[PDB]
């Protein structure tokens, strides 16, 4: 039948969607800035709709609960029919993909390492071999699970420690952590996805670090649920926007030209 | 109806697949080694088929003539009917993707500059504002497409210079335009995948180099026919190697592991 609004579900996390400063009685799509909000942008221009941005209710990228099975987060959105597209740094996971479809990816990254400048950190190997130095992730999403499942050695005795640390070294947002390591000069580091790391290397008051390799290498896809009319355009439309250059030009824009560590 | 033996298309590519020495009379996939042989048996374990490994016809990646509008290469073999996967280093692309399925990748990669050691080239700008070293790419491939499309300025000049240079500064395979290379005393750059790229320059004689950062940013899947019931349990399975380590493990066996330069 006729075409609706598409309720995009997306997440509050610098540079990819930032609520405008002053816009908070503001009203619709305008409010937002970022990454996620110009891609959003160029993959309705491209696809033929009009869109909704909204900001996930709970707050988190999404994980099934071990207990009762629900999906929580941005997938729980898609899961349960409350958006129609999720586009945000989300990660393609097989559990994810088994529950939602993603496109190709329109990023890549891989778990890494943040510092407060001067810690004696060059790896997670030096991590893994060490206990004055506290370390954690974000608590509801792709890279805990990457801990959680690794059986490669060191990442193993990552989790071992993270698991059973107290006070608890996971975090609610990406800016608490960032926080956390920021005011514990440096007793704790935080393990995040490259791209967010890299992000805030270079933003004021430029005391963190990026350390060692990536971890892992992977993806961010936009997410549709499952029979979605909306997956093959999506899809093709970030194929364009790779291409075209729009992709780099994006990074560009929200990274390097932002930065302000000189 | 009963299982039946899946065709793999593949392309005699370092590392990818290479014809073990002396097995030339010998049958079946044993005759085979390499990055993309490793990566089929455990494609085919994870998704239970057995499978027959077969070297493209015409040594080609696929693309899509413009006059007569047949597709060549291994798409070509899957568009066809003539094969029911492809396995090996085959880029994904828009054009493609419009009429054959692809994975997530399971590779990243870049287009790329290779040199001779000591020429005097740092970037594609570098190349693009000089006439005394020619350059260029495969013949029938994504890079090929890559600059006759490209609007950005560097590369749309490079893409002038190459379409109308004499002698042709194409090559009819990877080893042709390294060959190149290495015999022209530094007066040919080759364009390539930053994967080749950095394979060959671990290689003995060690006399070619990368230089400069990638052009561009996508990946490697795995290629099926449109509607063919592998496409699914291939997909997964993508994720499932690379959750598990496996395509970091089989990265560093057939690059750095085989590493001839130290
Ligand atoms: O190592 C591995 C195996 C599992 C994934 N991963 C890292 C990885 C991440 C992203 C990308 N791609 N792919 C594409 C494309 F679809 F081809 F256009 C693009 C990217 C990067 C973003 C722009 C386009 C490729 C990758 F290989
Ligand atoms: N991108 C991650 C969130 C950040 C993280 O877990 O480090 C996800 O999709 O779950
Ligand atoms: N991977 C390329 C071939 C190599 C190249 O074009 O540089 C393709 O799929 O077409
Ligand atoms: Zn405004
Ligand atoms: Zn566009
Ligand atoms: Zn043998
Ligand atoms: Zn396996």
């Amino acid at each position: 039948g006729a075409n609706k609004t598409v309720v995009v579900t997306t997440i509050l996390e610098s540079p990819y969607v930032m609520m405008k400063k002053n816009h908070e009685m503001l009203e619709g799509n305008e409010r937002y800035e970022g990454y996620c909000v110009d891609l959003a942008a160029e993959i309705a221009k491209h696809c033929g709709f009009k869109y909704k941005l909204t900001i996930v209710g709970d707050g988190k990228y999404g994980a099934r609960d071990a207990d009762t099975k629900i999906w929580n987060g941005m997938v729980g959105e898609l899961v349960y029919g409350k958006a129609d597209i999720a586009i945000a740094p989300l990660t393609i996971t097989l559990v994810r993909e088994e529950v939602i479809d993603f496109s190709k990816p329109f990023m890549s990254l891989g778990i890494s390492i943040m510092i407060k400048k001067g810690t004696p950190i060059e790896s997670a190997e030096d991590l893994s071999k060490q206990t004055e130095i506290a370390y954690g992730t974000l608590d509801s999403g792709s890279t805990k699970e990457f801990f959680r499942r690794s059986k490669i050695a060191v990442f193993d005795k990552m989790w071992t420690y993270m698991r059973s640390a107290e006070p608890s070294v996971f975090v609610r947002t990406t800016a608490e952590g960032v926080a956390r390591v920021r005011k514990s000069k440096g007793k704790y580091a935080y393990l995040l996805e490259s791209t967010m790391n890299e992000y805030i290397e270079q933003r004021k008051p430029c005391d963190t670090m990026k350390v060692g390799g990536n971890l892992d290498s992977k993806g961010y896809g936009i997410a549709t649920p499952k029979g979605s009319s909306l997956g093959n355009a999506v899809n093709l439309a970030v194929l364009k926007l790779s291409e075209q250059g729009l992709l780099d030009k994006l990074k560009n824009k929200w990274w390097y030209d932002k930065g302000e560590c000189g």
